[PDB]
């Protein structure tokens, strides 16, 4: 009944703002769910951390000794994954990559989406599940998609991170240009 | 652009009306998409087929010398797929099984979820676009569902499937039991 949620190894911005977003409207939901990650947070996501009054995930190098089932954010290929990925089901991929290096035994929720970020794909989730995105969690989510897209300036950023991005702003009560610079600064 | 859209070698009533319905869904969006098959229409499938006046799909060997990209419904594993999967790229999957045996280059929208039959996951996609279904076309979707879950008695059928069922059946004006009863028993 517990699962954890996580991004890659070596997170990155998206990696770990979906894990806590996509928990935060798993738990809106009445499920439980613990946003997790696989390594160091960087001063870019530190930043966004610090700012929008969040903490860090918990660290973990396993899953298995803690529950059956996860939740992949921003990865599915298994070398980018939890090192003891083989031992748990993989329950749900929320992502924007290739498909490489995965494989599933059961039936699972794979949403991938040709977008920039994953954090775009989950504002889509808050709005079809009418869960109202708080202020800190919209300020999480702007900033993964700020990271991934190189403040839009990046070829894989597309109209619908641009359009999440701005309706991410204003609900993080923020300016992106503003905030995004020194996010990626920090950096 | 020129797509194709098709399910798996061997077809099942979802790997052909689901190929029809997503087709239908994609034409309305403003796309240029035609639903196909891999091989021979089963009894069942040609009973919903003659049932609701649509056509059976063309059948085709190859994609790579009509077009540059496929979508997938009901299948993602390459050895259900067509022969030359790997010269084209796959744009798009639908689908409700097990992921295996399948990879790509680049990005996509992966659309899989853990219910009984395809035709349940675009039955939320018309909805989620706001394209309304044509009698015809939830009379396929509906033959989909009721041949994947036998008639909601296999241990793959879930209440997401049952209720779309009902609801299909109601646009397409039939009793889904009265009319599955008869589409089972034709194959
Ligand atoms: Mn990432
Ligand atoms: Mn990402
Ligand atoms: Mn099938
Ligand atoms: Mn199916």
């Amino acid at each position: 009944e517990k699962i954890l949620i996580f991004g890659h190894q070596n997170p990155d911005t998206d990696t770990i703002c979906s894990a806590i977003a996509y928990a935060d409207l798993k738990n809106k939901l009445g499920f439980n769910a613990e946003p997790v990650r696989l390594g160091q947070v960087n001063g870019e996501t530190q930043y966004a951390l610090d700012y929008f009054k969040q903490e860090s995930p918990r660290l973990v190098e396993t899953a298995a000794n803690e529950v059956n089932g996860v939740i992949l954010v921003d990865h599915n290929e298994r070398q980018q994954s939890i090192k003891d990925i083989e031992e748990v089901q993989v329950l749900e991929v929320i992502d924007h990559h290739r498909i490489a290096n995965f494989e599933t035994a059961e039936p699972l929720y794979y949403r991938a989406e040709p977008v920039g970020c994953t954090a775009t794909i989950l504002n889509k989730m808050y709005k079809e599940n009418n869960v109202k995105i708080e202020k800190e969690i919209a300020g999480l989510m702007l900033s993964a998609i700020i990271s991934d897209s190189l403040l839009f300036k990046s070829p894989t950023c597309t109209d619908q991170d641009v359009a999440a991005a701005k309706e991410l702003a204003e609900i993080a009560g923020v300016d992106a240009e503003e905030y995004g610079l020194n996010m990626l600064k920090a950096g």
